[PDB]
């Protein structure tokens, strides 16, 4: 197989996405972390010229990842990713087979990228209020199957682009992590304790129980203080509203 | 041989993206456009609870559109309709066969949704300044491969994805509609005909070319007159610095 490099770092949820598909696909790939707290390394635009994290690189010949080669293909976006890995290894079935079945898949990615993702940034980057959060969650817990399984029933990319997000806010609410008030971490860790979001928490531990987890997770603590690292999350800043 | 419908309105560049595929498709289809000036119809939640268009029911009985029915499955957010057509209509080659190729299409796709769509949410719906979507323009621009083509080479869903937009920036910048300054649609109009984006103004006429464009646009004059009865374009507003 032609190789796969990902440029990653422990706090990205992005990140984190393609990290699980890889593991659900059982490719043989590479990973490279970054350290964002340095100035970022003069090739880096040479993998994703938007200086983001996921990178990835595919294919051309075998190197080190802070030598990529201009032969490689240069692939940007996690969600372009997903579906790309998909591509990669039909036999692994990280989508389903019936066109209805991955119609759910996608409308679940679009659902999460659309409305919950920038609520779950603004939230805790700016501080804006919890509500309109909690109310997208809401949401997105009605997309579910009701009796249990994945977005799409059987697990999916779906799972992946969505999970990195949803476990990291158990862990960094209780840690007082974001820009958001107390009030509302307060309202926030009643919510997702409440039998409002039971489906929520059932997935959460549904994904967070396969290996391609376990295998992609340094830990709450380790999630915890890899965040703590991340600049926008500037620490003793709260908005109140 | 199941049936699709799809709740439309001229104005909305999400559902002219799903109008496009399904023309591209060789698609059997009905199209219902809805009237966002008069109350929404107490049906309409049951295809879309987002209250959001476009909407697409599949299978299930034929049915009139105003009276849809329990059997059909629901399909929600435009970008997983491109891809549900996509998987429903394979001889189309609404996609590339190959994996790379295909990944430059949804990279498209994810190019627009993160970083363009946004910067034309925020300067036509509350008049922020211009230069950041020029600025995302330039880059969307950069992703296209410089000799001509589409996203992906051939024509792909991620053409369908984006023309709807860019082919709105145009005609509505000729009318003045949207709550930026005269300066900025001044500014907009030069940068847009200036040789920096030769490359999207390519882009623009060779999407328009095709008869799925022809066939789904109600002409230039036309669409400024639906957009003007969008709300939230607030006809005659205009924010300055
Ligand atoms: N639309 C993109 C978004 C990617 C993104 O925002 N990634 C980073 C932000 S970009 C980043 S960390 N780039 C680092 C560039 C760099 C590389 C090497 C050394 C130093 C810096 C992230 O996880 N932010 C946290 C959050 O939003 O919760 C995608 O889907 O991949
Ligand atoms: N993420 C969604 C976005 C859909 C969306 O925003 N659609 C409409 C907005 S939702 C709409 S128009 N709802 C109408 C609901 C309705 C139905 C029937 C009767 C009355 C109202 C739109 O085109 N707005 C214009 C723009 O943003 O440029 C998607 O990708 O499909
Ligand atoms: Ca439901």
């Amino acid at each position: 197989t032609k190789q796969i490099t990902l440029y990653t770092a422990t706090f990205s949820p992005y990140a984190h996405r393609v990290r699980i598909a890889l593991e659900e696909a059982g490719a043989e790939y590479t990973t490279y972390d970054v350290d964002i707290l340095r100035n970022m390394p003069d090739w880096f635009p040479l993998v994703n010229p938007l200086k983001k994290i996921p990178a990835m690189t595919f294919g051309g010949p075998e190197v080190p990842p802070d030598q990529p080669s201009p032969e490689s293909a240069k692939i940007a976006e996690s969600l372009a990713m997903l579906e790309f890995i998909a591509d990669l290894f039909p036999d692994a079935k990280l989508l389903p087979t019936d066109p209805v079945l991955r119609a759910r898949a996608r409308t679940f990615m679009a659902l999460y990228e659309n409305y919950v993702n920038g609520q779950f940034r603004d939230v805790w980057f700016l501080g804006t209020p919890a509500d309109p959060l909690l109310q997208a969650l809401e949401m997105l817990q009605g997309a579910l199957p009701p009796d249990g399984g994945f977005a799409a029933g059987e697990w999916s990319i779906a799972d992946a682009a969505v999970i990195p997000f949803l476990a990291r806010m158990f862990p960094y609410l209780e840690a007082g992590l974001g820009l958001y008030s107390k009030e509302d971490g307060v309202k926030m860790r009643k919510a997702m304790a409440s039998e409002r979001f039971a489906r929520i928490r059932q997935y959460v531990r549904d994904c967070r129980a396969r290996p391609s987890f376990a295998n992609t997770w340094a830990g709450d603590a380790e999630q915890v203080e890899a965040a703590k690292t991340v600049p926008m999350l500037r620490v003793g800043e709260h908005h109140h509203h």
